[PDB]
């Protein structure tokens, strides 16, 4: 069955005000690229979420240095304009696969190609909303004392532990994962 | 009497989760020195504050560039250790009066001379608490779409307007100011 | 009547060569903002000054640290170009009201908008005249052993004392102030 | 005989209020070291000056950057304490010969070894007198539009031109120099 | 001839950064309805403007409450899309003449009928450019301390004064008005 | 037990940079003579102070008028020469007991008899260290807003309240007094 220490551990300092399903990642995170592109953990977890429970994705600085910071802003922008779905994959592929995203410019060019108007990306980039979203992201990462580049917590109480799941068969891993979320979301 | 647009304006986007009495400042903001060292606004406002209402101070980046950022973290440290009272003035004098705080090191010694153990300051400086506090401070300044270096907000609804008070007599200005806060704190 | 210790005190070291009416200020001083914009002391004093007696204004460094120093050079430039009246208010507002003057560039902006050609402000800024003016300002603040950011001295002998004037009614205060100057200017 | 352009040139902007014999120098200047230690210009000029005419020495900043500034304030303390004779040489050697004066502490010890109590050197250092004396030096340098580190002006009207004197024999140069000052000092 | 107080007054606080020709209005202001439809001020002024000087129109809130806000944003959209000419009249008639615009929806249908795609209007409506344009309009009105719903300023220095022009004959008032602009625009 | 308002009160404006144990007196002060000569408060307090904590005595001007100022410089001289123990009692007796100190001379005769050479007493008197020390004493008195001629502060926070101690038995008063200091010195 689901046991603490098994497919999930519990925070000795539960984070209040934390979103129901919180995932941190990085466009530099290789397995995170796998979780999205290949496994589709996001979708499969989102599909089994009770009505009302929303999935939140923050990005982390620790990896990439400056491009690490710029990507976080770009994610905030992505969140502000609501074009996450449009830009998530191209950002992963541009950074890791095609290795075409070497600077802020390249990230811009990604949003532009997804349909966002240069002038608007730039407006958004400099907005206060984005400014606060970034700080929001940076704070959430600090509150749960995030050590790694990827992690997912539920209700700021628990943290998913994939190292504690049947990894022999991915299709099993996925379902077991999604399940632990839904289970923990109550 | 107290009117919106007179001694205080209202935010078109009330910030939820914001502290009751929030003041933004910078150790580079010289006129702010006069507020602390000369006028003692903080004290006078804190003295006329209803029971429960708490005064909150956040530092801002925009001014001093890097030293600006370091000072902000330092303020986060000050908050984390609860040594605000001990380090405020020295920090003001060091940066502005004596001009001896030209680097993070100098900021460390101000705290040191205030009684904080170098080792401990250095511990807090890299703590997650402080990392979070800084983000908290950055976020808040964005939420209230802060434009300048100084300002004060009550209940995330109103923003004090000193430009709308009797400045002819400071003793009058101070009381009138402290009054607008208490009044707006309900 | 006018008594030493009442509306004015006398220097135990009368400064020789000091201008007839000498006022020290800083575009960072609260009290100073009021005196100019609100009470208009400068005007009211200048208006009751006997024929010949000139009013001299010097800016002070102790406050603002580097900006303090820069504003002082800017004031020397103001004097160098004879544009005092043009730039006084803007500087007070930019620094204290709109909080737009955060650096030397900003102080420069103000001169340009007031009609001074960028190239000419820049020329004056680096002139020996201005270099001297500053020194002149710095020396005077030291000769009268200036402890604060604002003060007025007459004939290098007396220092006005507003703390010893009827502050209950500003229109009275102003007149009483202006009178003490005229009185002391002989 | 003595001709403008020969052993002296005249200022196109005679400085009013300037000392009778005004010499500018630097504890970093070679020419200035030669003059004092080897040539003894000061003495010889002072020995031929009419009764009443006083020789005045001011230090310049433009050389040594910060130590340049520290040396100037030190010179002012020298002037404030009246120990110019006691410290002139040691400062010249400490800087140029033994190269032991690398910081403000080094200047201090020199005064200490010259008989000035530390506590007092320190007191003088922060005095208003010194503060003024520095500014005084700083202005005077500006007024005569000093381009170089060394130079001598008489009555704010003329500037000695050693380049135009007989330099083949040092004892002739010194006398000839000492003479142009006495001549110009009337 | 053109005299201050006659066909134009001058701001005691000239706004720096304000556009050359800045007009404020509201789709609720009858006065404005008259100026556009009947008098054609805008056209006449624009026709007499020197090469380079651009005419700018900002809308204002204080009139219409919420609909006042929506029109402001709708104006911003008109500006963002550059369809001012296409929608100005219909907005005036719809609000004032036919009185058909009773809600944000009616504004959208107007743009739609003018030739803007619903999807595109909706895009622009939410864009950041527009969000900024709105803030831009809101601030400009504040900088010039606009009291009325309608006003026109030139170079942030002068404010046109129609109340001091020959109103007996409209064709004269218009010409007189356009002229004051052209004159004041230098 | 020790309660605020009981044997001590607290400053609503704690003084930063203030010595650990500060005592203000005047050689004109009566109970100060008791405290020293009879009670020996100074000794008994200094004898119970933690290692490192130093006792500091400043003199006040408000009493004696000019002799008051003179006595304050003379105390400054005592401090600079470090002869406080030698001259304290004599000054008390000369002023109050034998009434032989009626002018500066008389105070000088005291120093000379204590062993200080006239010439040295005179050098010290005019030193910058004494000038500064005086200023230091005057400032401190003001910072703690000293109202009376005598008072003792600990850590710039607390002010001893002898009016709230068992005065029935002096040996009790003493200990209780010295105790409250030690207690407050932490």
């Amino acid at each position: 069955q689901y046991e603490d220490g098994k497919q999930y551990t519990t925070l000795e300092k539960p984070v209040a005000g934390a979103p129901q399903v919180l995932e941190f990642f990085s466009f530099f995170c290789p397995h995170c690229y796998q979780f999205e592109e290949v496994l589709h953990i996001s979708d499969n977890v989102k599909k089994k979420l009770p009505e009302g429970v929303k999935m939140t994705k923050y990005h982390v600085n620790f990896m990439g240095g400056d491009l690490g910071k710029d990507l976080t802003q770009a994610w905030a922008v992505a969140m502000a304009l609501g074009v996450e779905d449009k830009v998530t994959v191209p950002l992963f592929e541009g950074v890791q696969k095609t290795q075409t995203i070497r600077s802020a410019s390249d990230i811009r060019d990604v949003f532009i190609n997804a349909g966002i108007k240069g002038e608007e990306y730039d407006a958004a980039w400099n907005s206060f909303v984005v400014k606060s979203l970034v700080a929001q992201q940076e704070k959430a990462a600090a509150d749960v004392q995030l050590r790694g580049v990827a992690a997912m917590f539920v209700n700021g109480k628990y943290q998913l532990n994939p190292q504690g799941m049947d990894t022999s068969n991915m299709d099993v891993f996925v379902q077991q994962y999604a399940d632990t979320v839904k289970y923990l979301s109550e």
